[PDB]
């Protein structure tokens, strides 16, 4: 069926993506029609908490970012300490523990599925140029993958 082949698939994109960064958590964050989003998959190192199956509301995607994302915008952030954020948004990550964060857009038949995030979860962490490539190409590849399977 449609959604068991779609968890197979996240599941082989979080862990390959948490092999080429080497970093705490990778996720698969799909959105719903209120552009809620589910971690619906999950490799992460020991010692941090399991994201997996939390449903976290976040409206700056809505009210701000989904077209951009959807044209290959970005989140590269080495430490979201001084990223200038307000504590709401500090408050839905604490519970996670990031540190650092690589957001990187899933787009199936032309609408923003969801994002391929990358964690650090207790240091600052530039992410480098190849890595950001790298972690775009697989969520890329993955996302037309879905969607021509079906
Ligand atoms: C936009 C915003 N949120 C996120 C969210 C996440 N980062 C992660 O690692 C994860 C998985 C755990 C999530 C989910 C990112 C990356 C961004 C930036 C998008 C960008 O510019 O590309 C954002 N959300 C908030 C939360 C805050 N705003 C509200 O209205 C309410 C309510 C909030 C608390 C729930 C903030 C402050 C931002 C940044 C500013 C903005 O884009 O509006
Ligand atoms: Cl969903
Ligand atoms: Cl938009
Ligand atoms: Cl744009
Ligand atoms: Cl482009
Ligand atoms: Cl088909
Ligand atoms: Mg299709």
């Amino acid at each position: 069926s449609e959604l068991r082949d779609r968890q197979a698939i996240f599941e082989t994109l979080v862990a390959k993506g948490r092999e080429l960064l080497a970093c705490d958590r990778v996720i698969v964050y799909a959105f719903d029609d209120n552009y809620v989003g589910t971690v619906v998959a999950e490799s992460v190192a020991e010692g941090w908490p399991q994201a997996r199956d939390q449903v976290i509301e976040d409206p700056c995607f809505r009210e701000h970012w989904v077209e951009a994302y959807r044209q290959g915008r970005i989140q590269a952030t080495t430490d979201i300490f001084k990223a200038g954020l307000t504590e709401c948004h500090l408050n839905q990550l604490r519970p996670l523990k990031v540190r650092a964060n690589l957001v990187v857009p899933m787009v199936i038949d032309d609408q923003l599925f969801g994002l391929l995030i990358a964690h650090q979860a207790s240091e600052p962490r530039q992410w480098q140029e190849i890595e950001i490539d790298q972690f775009s190409e697989l969520a890329s590849t993955g996302s037309l993958v879905l969607e021509r399977l079906h």
